[PDB]
């Protein structure tokens, strides 16, 4: 029966360029929204995202490598470059054919979408760039970073809007505990601040407008919230085989023990009020690291900072927690730090995962006015000390109804 | 220790609206591939493509639901109906929460990125439509399936370009063979034909340029290739758990008993001359289901006609297969069908089980002079009939190196 453990951590986030630069502002309580200036925002509802400050790869991307990728896989190969070294593996011959990647992202190059889209609409076909295809497409993170370190293992990519983190790093332990593979780099990658993303989540009524304070949009659970905040940014792990990392004195942060999925089967871009879903996803997954609700100290959850989005996880989690519901933490870091999409999963995690080292829990900002009716402890405004927490949850939910639950244990 | 069989199967392609047209068509040799009508190719290098023709929807899928998908999203659905009622399977109350779905795409809804794009240039972001996202994301084919069918249980949705269609259907089985569920609908869908696909792929000088002869432009080994044929479509196959398929009396195609992965870590375009990565999906497949390379009476190639990509996988194979290589038959449906993309691992997988049913191949059409030193048996020109063929094996490869096998057995 094989284990899998978490040995090394990579992120880009709108409030840091590296894991613990990004977890001390999170336990501080620091936004990381701002007011978008690469574009022109007169037209668009929403003017702010939660922005990558000072993005830098030059010693990590070669020039003429940089120009054949959208910024989306340029943040995912950073995040998965400090993933790989955080993790000290040493790749050789022997080890590459054990060694994958599951990494994807919910939209994509829209970037590079938009600029071969332009060019062709100006000047015809003859004007779309040679890397059109492998400049976008979701799964070009993991091509990069499997012949950046000669991994020859697995390499999948899994596109679930806002469930691919989740997803990603679920399946790629699911591979490592099959046989498929030893180490897996796994997590995802989203840059969608652009006219596309702004404009086309803007259009669905799905974004925050509150754009006199942008610090303040992003409110999970409060009764102002008016929709999401867009964010961009990466989120890698190398997760291992127990055994292969004991053996290479591997630094081990947590433990993967459960994974769940579930589907709504309800609307395309709503849940139901039940939140059904949301509890079945949970449920999938405390099943499977074989534990009870009442053993999870703290919940990411989705916590999107929508109407019905927020409601439907709060009843989700009052479902499965039952009596030890008010017992439980839960917090949305997506206060902070915006919608990561694709990367908000990975990101997650890897905020669950320094929940358990640290004992520590980052707060949900901006609860001003909490909902009625609801007495979940959503951790509001200020991190919380925890004692002796051995589990956490992270949820992730996505268009189309996908769920997925992952349950981290301490050591 | 749970076994996976296909208990339905669902198809559009550009030689047939049904599975069993397609087949019919396949094995008497004929092209799918024709000039292209929709869109003005006067511009264009490569002016043909494999279309669905006379693609009807009417009474699958609502006027109302129609306009908020991409045509990509439409054929998923289309050809995952066709699987589901093919199965017979009966959702229920105590069913829904083990009927899941893993269907991905490699590039998703470009008709309607375009569209968007055009809008958004011409009348700013208030022309975006508030379809422009759930319409065009990869994962949506899966998200309308489970709310058309109720289906509760695991969706997951890999884009990994023309790995993408093995990849779902490898991890569906592993999902259901995992206990995370009973059953569940898998494959892919691709509408790429649009100014973005061809213009795009022809800007990577990846596209056959042969307009004078549309029908004779995919020849996989032909030593007159000159890269591959755009192909739309989707395929769509029920998997299900083996006790409980017996148990409601289901009608079995095949089993499925082998999934292998691997990265090619070479280039994000191209395979290695060495065929290296292709060889270890093989291996890895054939591993996973127990068996020898001999016991393989028929591989389904990725073969996309590419000079380079053709002959990587032709070493591949007889590395593989070493004196058997030439008792075992190759043929790559492509040069009928044309890529496919996302979708052709599906459709690929469809072929490799009903050669099994039929105990009859399809040919690799287009194979007048094929490269020299080379001694496999690709079924040139014309079908062949097989005789106590047991187990078929699927190969998809994509670009960023990711590749899959799947090992089909009879009965
Ligand atoms: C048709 C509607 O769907 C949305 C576009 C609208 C108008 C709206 C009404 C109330 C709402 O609260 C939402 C804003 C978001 C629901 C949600 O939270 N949806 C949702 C989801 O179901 C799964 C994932 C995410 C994610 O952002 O990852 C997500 O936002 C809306 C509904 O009328
Ligand atoms: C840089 C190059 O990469 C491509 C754009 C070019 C110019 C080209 C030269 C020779 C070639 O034969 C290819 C045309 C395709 C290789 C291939 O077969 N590539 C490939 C692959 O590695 C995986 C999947 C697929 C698929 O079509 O699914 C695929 O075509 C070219 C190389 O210089």
């Amino acid at each position: 029966k094989r284990r899998v453990v978490v040995t090394g951590l990579g992120m880009l986030s709108p409030v840091g360029n590296t894991v613990e630069s990004t977890w001390k502002a999170l336990l501080a309580g620091q936004s990381g929204i701002s007011l978008i200036d690469h574009f022109d925002t007169s037209a668009y509802a929403t003017k702010f995202a939660g922005l990558v400050k000072d993005f830098n790869c030059e010693d990590i991307i070669s020039r003429k490598e940089q120009r054949k990728m959208d910024a989306f896989i340029q943040y995912g190969i950073v995040a998965g470059v400090q993933a790989m070294q955080d993790s000290g593996l040493e790749i050789t011959e022997e080890n590459a054919t054990r060694i994958g990647a599951a990494i994807g992202s919910g939209i994509g190059g829209l970037g590079l979408i938009e600029e071969n889209h332009t060019s062709l609409m100006n000047g015809g076909p003859r004007k779309i760039s040679p890397f059109f295809v492998p400049s976008t497409i979701v799964n070009m993170v993991a091509g990069h970073l499997t012949i950046m370190y000669g991994l020859r293992g697995p390499s999948i990519s899994i596109a679930t809007a806002a469930t691919s983190g989740v997803h990603n790093i679920g399946h790629a332990a699911r591979i490592i505990a099959y046989g498929d593979a030893d180490v897996m780099v796994a997590g995802g990658a989203e840059k969608a601040s652009t006219p596309l993303g702004v404009g086309g989540f803007g259009a669905a009524r799905a974004l925050s407008t509150r754009n006199d304070n942008p610090q303040a949009a992003s409110r999970p659970w409060d009764k102002e919230r008016d929709g999401f905040v867009l964010g961009d940014g990466a989120g890698m792990l190398v997760l291992e085989e127990y055994e292969h990392a004991k053996k290479r004195g591997a630094k081990i942060y947590a433990e993967l023990v459960g994974f769940g999925m579930s589907s709504d089967a309800y609307h395309m871009t709503s849940p139901p009020e039940n939140g059904a879903g949301a509890a079945l996803a949970m449920a999938n997954a405390l099943r499977d690291a074989g534990i009870e609700a009442s053993q999870i100290g703290y919940v990411n959850a989705h916590g999107t900072s929508t109407p019905a989005g927020d409601k439907a996880e709060a009843q989700a989690v009052k479902t499965i927690f039952g009596e030890a519901a008010s017992r439980v933490l839960v917090s949305s870091t997506k206060s902070m730090t915006g919608h990561l999409l694709g990367a908000a999963g990975a990101v997650e995690s890897i905020y669950s995962i320094l929940a358990l080292r640290d004992q520590a829990v980052p707060p949900t900002i901006n609860l001003d006015n909490p909902d009625e009716g609801c007495d979940l402890d959503f951790v509001p405004h200020e991190a919380r000390q925890v004692s002796g927490m051995e589990y956490t949850l992270c949820n992730s939910f996505g268009f189309g109804g996908t769920n997925g639950s992952l349950i981290f244990k301490k050591i």
